[PDB]
């Protein structure tokens, strides 16, 4: 359950990255 | 902008698979 | 509907890249 | 490039049954 | 109406199948 | 050749049937 | 052999087309 | 319009399925 | 409705064409 | 036997086709 | 063979009432 | 012109129609 | 109306002719 | 439960024809 | 050839979506 | 189990789409 | 070159979220 | 084990979007 919750918020964090890559790009 | 598209929608899509995963484990 | 909502969005990834593929091809 | 409008239009079609899919999901 | 978009567009790639059958053949 | 031309030629009319059936549904 | 296959089913798609067109209209 | 362009279409068919018939038989 | 009528003919009578094409080829 | 029902078809058809030229015209 | 000379003629007279109808309608 | 040419049409299928009469009585 | 009187009549004369085939045929 | 029948159908073509163009392809 | 196995795919995946409308639907 | 095998094949697809944008951009 | 690699381990990644989602569901 | 798999692909994907927004800021 806790792997999981890591995984999730990796999951978040790379979303919001790709995100900002492309109002940048 | 349009292969930034398409790695947002993949990035959508994992982030998503990854909440299903989670939910179910 | 959380799975139908993955398969939503990985058909949207898809018609995305099938769309590159043309342009670029 | 008709192989590719082909892969286009059978891509735009998948989309379609997918939201329809959900829709009545 | 979202069922009759579903079948213009297997139509059209029906349509384009066939009409590149056609050359190839 | 002949029934490459016959399938074309059906393929056409489907096509524009479920495009009538479209405008009328 | 394939070739009349195909013929068939695009007539019986046809047909199914035709009666809906008869109905609606 | 359109009701007579899917006439058309299932006229030049029939054309060319009987022309088919006539090689074959 | 005479139109209808013309279009319903004309699917008959190409029904039986592609059966007869089925049988021979 | 099958030829002669796909010449009576041809004929009921065109008997239509007719009909509505002469309204029409 | 006459038979089928005879349906191709049909075939024939019938396309080109369809093509004066579309004109006229 | 193209209702001559349906009337030679027609004319043409009449002609085949009575040799074919002629040849079966 | 005088080429649309003769296309009927034409076309009285040629299902003649074919009420007649079917008849013997 | 009639445009189900003819999305069947549709399919069903479809399929046959992806089957030609994988082979002939 | 590689085109041809993404055809095949997008196939296979439009065949198992339609299937899934049909017994929902 | 059917939204599953339809869930491997979109992938399996993505995966065809996304080698071939790699290769050619 | 960079936005493909990037590409490529969005795929790689969701291809392994998807086979755990196959053996969990 | 494959919960781990996925962990490594999405920080190798993480780190090559880190270090595309670190080139483009």
């Amino acid at each position: 359950s806790k792997l999981l919750e890591l995984l999730r918020k990796l999951g978040e964090a790379l979303h919001k990255a790709i995100e900002l890559l492309e109002k940048w790009g």
